[PDB]
């Protein structure tokens, strides 16, 4: 009947809460969701945390180069200091917005560019992540896969 902890980490507005919705549907505040998934044949209780076996999803918006930079500049160190041996998956969110020509163009106008898959993978390597995945919560694209990989990874360590 085995069980897993998923912590979502990443800049505000990078799509964390929305990822959770789609999948499901002054103090610090943490929200915990009890979601059931079937993984490699068998059922698993997920406990997902938003602001025993564990895994961290370091999230960024693929159309926000800042949120990307912060995976490395701000979240990797935080994760590496506190959590020691807890597995990391880098998740690129809002992949639907690469198709968005205006946003791309507004990026291009400030010298920036949308984060590509290949580059997302590089980030993953430079942060010691066990994987890199992408999804769009808007199009329900690949969202369950993210949390299934998450589960597989958490249980495999
Ligand atoms: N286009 C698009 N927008 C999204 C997606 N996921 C979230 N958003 C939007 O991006 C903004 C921030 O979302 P949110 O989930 O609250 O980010 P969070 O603070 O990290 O939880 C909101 O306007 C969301 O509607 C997505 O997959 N595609
Ligand atoms: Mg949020």
């Amino acid at each position: 009947v085995r069980s897993v902890k998923v912590v979502l980490v990443g800049d505000g507005g990078c799509g964390k809460t929305s990822l959770l919705m789609v999948f499901a549907d002054t103090p610090t505040v943490f929200e915990r969701y009890m979601v059931n998934l079937q993984v490699k044949g068998k059922p698993v209780h997920l406990h997902i945390w938003d602001t025993d076996a564990s895994v961290l999803l370091l999230c960024f918006d693929v159309t926000s180069p800042n949120s990307f930079d912060n995976i490395f500049n701000r979240w990797y160190p935080e994760v590496n200091h506190f959590c020691k041996k807890v597995p990391i998956i880098v998740v690129g969110c809002k992949t639907d917005l690469r198709k968005d020509k205006s946003l791309v163009n507004k990026l291009r106008r400030n010298g920036l560019e949308p984060v590509t898959y290949h580059r997302g993978q590089e980030m993953a390597r430079s942060v010691g992540a066990v994987a890199y995945l992408e999804c769009s919560a808007r199009l329900h694209d690949n969202v369950h896969a993210v949390f299934q990989e998450a589960a597989e990874v958490a249980l495999s360590s």
